[PDB]
């Protein structure tokens, strides 16, 4: 479960840091940055794609990934990071 | 259920664009990608409304579609994503 | 429960709105609005808080409001929208 | 449960405080600031990491500080302010 949800962020990460990369010119670390953190929807103050095809992508990336992207989130912290701290709250 | 968030979701969008194009001046993909990212909460870190009638659509537009917008995207990886990935999880 | 987390949203928007308007300067409106998009965390991509003040309050106003905005927004979508949506799906 | 969730949401910030001030240059209440508006997914509009190991460790930070940040506010909102307002309801 949380293997493939890792899995399955990591692919629609790399889909998002090429993309950006290759159409909106982005350095691949400002890609994968901003794909995150449009993903998360934390965003970024500073860049907006600037193409239409770049504007396109970014509303359907959005719709597709934040799903996958924050179920990830949510095992990642109820089956990984809730244990290692529930079970170390046993004296 | 999809199929109806599906619509509900696409006629919300279509308001923004026409309010943003028409209010804020906004080329309709412009309009059309700052009612996406804002319903979604991404948000954009570029344009702002910048007129008092913009100002106040948004807040309304943003407490009437984000539930929607949400669902629809709660659905489309339930309803749509999941089985499609975990179907095929099946050796 | 809509009218009390009706009342209580309004009430969380009007502290906001005297507080960025008082210690930040800004317009009323625009103090309504920095308060909007920042508990429904779309936020804004043109001003953030320039004062100490500022921006200590603004962190705790996000702890505080964001779970209640949140619980109005799923109320006005569960028990206002959908009926009115699912109610008029019965042919 | 929420004293816990709320020293682990206070050991998390602060280690924000510490990589944003010292990695990025930030005064320490921006970096605070920075660093919860992006977990809250706020963001900030003005200021994004300008260093690539700011990118590195923002886009971490992000997928492991999210799920706890947004549990502290699940429970700091259902068991702390609801029955406040709750038990407050009772005439
Ligand atoms: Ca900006
Ligand atoms: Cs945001
Ligand atoms: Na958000
Ligand atoms: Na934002």
């Amino acid at each position: 479960e949380f293997q493939v949800l890792f899995v399955l962020t990591i692919l629609t990460l790399i889909s998002g840091t090429i993309f950006y990369s290759t159409v909106e010119g982005l350095r691949p670390i400002d890609a994968l940055y901003f794909s995150v953190v449009t993903l998360t929807t934390v965003g970024d103050g500073n860049f907006s794609p600037q193409t239409d095809f770049g504007k396109i992508f970014t509303i359907l990336y959005i719709f597709i990934g934040i799903g996958l992207v924050f179920g990830f989130i949510h095992k990642l912290a109820v089956n990984v990071q809730l244990p290692s701290i529930l079970s170390n709250l046993v004296p």
